[PDB]
């Protein structure tokens, strides 16, 4: 197939996160992804009990690259969501995608540096793929 989805229904209160807890982690093994598959995009679908407004954050992932601490981060994303639900998307760079570690404890992490609506729910996280 060409993608996997999880539905964690994880309630997040931004203002209750400590300075070292602003990245929400999900184990790659929860998706059922194969090591033969290349991730091109990560989508996080969120909702709230009011208009979400602006999100600012970054994604990070485990990698197989020991020289860089088995970790990589994507670019900062700023996004305005006008209504009560929306989707944040990371297009994964080819160089990071080629070394993502989905096995042996590897995780995808959703960083929330700021969000206007304090409480929101992560309804689903989606990985989009390619092959060959």
């Amino acid at each position: 197939s060409d993608g996997y989805t999880i539905k964690p229904n994880k309630k997040v209160t931004y203002s209750a996160l400590g300075e070292d807890e602003r990245m929400i982690g999900f184990s790659y093994k929860d998706f059922g992804i194969s090591s033969s598959e290349k991730i091109t995009e990560v989508q996080v679908n969120i909702s709230a009990n009011k208009n979400i407004g602006k999100y600012v954050g970054q994604f990070g992932t485990s990698t197989t690259d020991s020289a860089n601490g088995y970790w990589a981060m994507g670019d900062e994303i700023t996004q305005s969501i006008s209504g009560n639900s929306g989707t944040i998307t990371w297009k994964v760079p080819s160089d990071i995608s080629s070394i993502i570690q989905t096995q042996y404890g590897g995780e995808i992490k959703f960083g929330v540096w700021w969000i206007d609506c304090d409480e929101f729910t992560i309804d689903s996280v989606v990985l989009k793929l390619e092959h060959h």
